[PDB]
């Protein structure tokens, strides 16, 4: 019931140096500086793909008008960004890989950043995809295999027992988000893997390190 509130210059004071940190790598902050513009650019299917649009200025302006009311929406907004970009553009073009250095340099800055506001870390998906099971065997990590409506998994190879049975295809590359629990007094968002451990049980609620 003592809830942590940020204030808008504590976000924005911690939180900017990670956003400058993007906005100085030349030229691979070029195509995130200012809103994406489709008819200036002339790609007039941008919207059809993209519903929700993400730029550094605008970020930048969510900092300075104090519209974040916990850093992890910070987090999210960076990489709605990043993800917009990865979705729209092919892998070959310049806007992807510039894409895939911003992301690089944040993942390496933003880490000290949260754990000064407070959190465990500040990196927004799991290390590694889940290795999925083969309906013993089992699919490792970005092995290609068939999938039906995320339900059923079988690899290419070979492509509840009371349920009566009845009778498209991808890549094992998804990173998940990195799941998480609150702290009971605080109210921060850590991660389980970060803060919950094998051998602790927490029977009246997780209490993170600030507030033991
Ligand atoms: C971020 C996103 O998803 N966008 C959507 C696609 C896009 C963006 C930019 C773009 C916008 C503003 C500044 C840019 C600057 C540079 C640049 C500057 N220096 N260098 C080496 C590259 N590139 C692309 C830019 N173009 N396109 C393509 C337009 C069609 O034609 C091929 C490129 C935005
Ligand atoms: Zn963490
Ligand atoms: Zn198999
Ligand atoms: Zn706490």
């Amino acid at each position: 019931s003592r809830k942590k509130i940020f204030k808008p210059e504590e976000l924005r004071q911690a939180l900017m140096p990670t956003l400058e940190a993007l906005y100085r790598q030349d030229p691979e902050s070029l195509p995130f500086r200012q809103p994406v513009d489709p008819q200036l650019l002339g790609i007039p299917d941008y919207f059809d793909i993209v519903k929700n649009p993400m730029d550094l200025s605008t970020i930048k302006r969510k900092l300075d008008t104090g519209q974040y009311q916990e850093p992890w929406q910070y987090v999210d907004d960076v990489w709605l960004m990043f993800n917009n970009a990865w979705l729209y553009n092919r892998k070959t073009s310049r806007v992807y890989k510039f894409c895939s250095k911003l992301a690089e340099v944040f993942e390496q800055e933003i880490d000290p950043v949260m754990q000064s506001l407070g959190y465990c870390c500040g990196r927004k998906y799991e290390f590694s995809p889940q290795t999925l099971c083969c309906y013993l065997c089992t699919i490792p990590r970005d092995a290609a295999y068939y999938s039906y409506q995320n339900r059923y998994h079988f690899c290419e190879k070979c492509f509840d027992p009371s349920q009566p049975q009845t009778t498209e295809k991808k890549k094992n590359d998804t990173l998940d988000p990195e799941p998480f629990v609150d702290c009971k007094e605080c109210g921060r968002k850590m991660h389980q893997i970060c803060v919950l451990h094998y051998d602790i049980i927490w029977p009246s609620g997780f209490v993170c390190d600030n507030c033991l």
